[PDB]
């Protein structure tokens, strides 16, 4: 069916699929283990596999596979590991995020109230910012950055997912109204994701109905500072929520700002 | 006699000298209106002369500090007094002294957690990266020349201006100092940090050091020090300067260690 890429092709006989994890619009993601991912070739590793689930969905999955090859590897994204393209159905082997998405990770570790110490939360934000800075340098615009689309590994490593491819509460105004997506639009979404982190997985714009959101954004109103959130991190959210994209900080400035915070708490 | 710089001149009537800290000389002091509330007082330090060409040196250092500019992890200039009488050079206060005595005083008898130590190393590396970008070679980087503030902020001192255990070979044998020479010194400073202020090359006479380094031998991994940080020290101690990492690569590497801990 598909061409054989010597840089990525993986032996079908060395990949055994496990239990599915969730159904995605552009396919399906299942657990699996791979024999020989590290070329010891006898040592096994836990991976995830994107595949189809019974069209043009094949073209989209192939498109995502090729984008991942092109974008390259980074610590804070879901990296491609191997592909099976010849002996039947298309498999796209990617890294495993044992702890699921960042949102359910945060909600499940909420104290009974009113593990998730402040440095861990700053670390989460800083890692996503590093990942987004790398994706930007690879000319990648995510268009759907949110805590649900950030995954967590066994070692609390944040990994951005679905970067190689309605949720209006995360969208910048130019994306809400003009349907245009820039890196600065992602920055607005990063501000929302910041708020998600320092609410331990809260729903954005709480209480306010979805219809009032657009007018209240147009009238200069933004979300309030979450409880126990330092003003410096809320200042960062507010900068991400500036109306003009050129006034929002770049992901590079976000990396630096969040690194000063991480260093301030580690001192 | 000294030129009047509107960007830096500070009124004497707002600077009261306190108790000295070490011998030109450096004394504690209090400054009123260092931040333009003008009534608020701040704890500062003042470089001055003792009792010469030492005046020319102190003036030279003052002007170099002006050129290099401000950074979080260096001892920043705050103001100068040059008109009415003796030259004063007002700099930031490092309330906890130098990094070496800071580490030795907090040794357990057998606060200095691993994140704090990595934070110290990372901060010095950021400061050295800035100094390098300002065309500044320190030539005497060591824990004794890193100072600590109330808030545990590392600040490189004496950057605008015999200790062979910190010197790179090209500085030992050719009297040549580059940024990569400082990188070698940073490796020694790393070792100092993760020994909580230990003396380099312990149990070895100074005479044997030069042949030891020529024979490819280096200090051993300090106790409890992770292999990743010792790998960084050893890279800083590569004979060829181009094989040593740059201060930028050191910032990245130490940031990944700081992040791996904080997760
Ligand atoms: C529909 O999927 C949406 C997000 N997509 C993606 C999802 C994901 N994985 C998860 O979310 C996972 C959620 N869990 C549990 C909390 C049920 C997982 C468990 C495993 C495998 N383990 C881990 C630890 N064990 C002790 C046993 C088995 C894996 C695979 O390594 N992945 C997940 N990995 C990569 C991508 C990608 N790309
Ligand atoms: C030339 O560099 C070698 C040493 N020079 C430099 C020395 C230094 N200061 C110290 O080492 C200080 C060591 N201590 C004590 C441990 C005795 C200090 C105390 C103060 C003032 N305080 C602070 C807190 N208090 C409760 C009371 C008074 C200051 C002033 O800021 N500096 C030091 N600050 C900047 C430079 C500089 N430059």
């Amino acid at each position: 069916d598909l061409p054989l890429d010597p840089l990525w092709e993986f032996p079908r006989d060395r990949l055994v699929l496990g239990k599915p994890l969730g159904e995605g619009c552009f396919g399906q993601v299942v657990r699996a283990e791979a024999f020989g991912m590290d070329p010891r070739p006898d040592q096994a590793s836990t991976v995830a596999v994107k595949m189809l689930k019974d069209d043009k969905d094949l073209a989209d999955l192939v498109s995502e596979m090729e984008v991942m090859k092109l974008i390259g590897r980074h610590k804070n994204i879901i990296n491609l590991l191997g592909v099976c393209t010849q002996e039947g159905p298309l498999y796209v082997i990617v890294e495993c995020a044992a702890k699921g998405n960042l949102r359910e990770f945060l909600r499940a570790r909420r104290p009974p109230g009113p593990p998730l110490s402040f440095p861990v939360l700053v670390s989460c934000a800083y890692q996503v910012a590093r990942g987004m800075q790398y994706l930007e340098s690879r000319k990648c615009i995510h268009r759907d950055l949110a805590a649900r689309n950030v995954l967590v590994t066994e070692d609390n490593v944040m990994k951005i997912a679905d970067f190689g491819l309605l949720p209006v509460k995360w969208m910048a105004p130019e994306a809400l109204f003009d349907r245009v997506y820039t890196h600065q639009s992602d920055v607005w979404s990063f501000g929302i994701l910041l708020w998600e982190i320092f609410t331990l997985g809260g729903s954005p714009y709480p209480g306010i109905p979805v219809e009032e959101l657009f007018s209240l954004l147009r009238e200069g109103h933004r979300m309030d500072r979450p409880p126990h959130c330092p003003p410096e991190l809320y200042g960062l959210m507010r900068e991400c929520w500036h109306a003009a994209p050129s006034q929002r900080p770049t992901f590079k400035q976000l990396v630096e700002a969040l690194d000063k915070v991480l260093l301030a708490v580690s001192e």
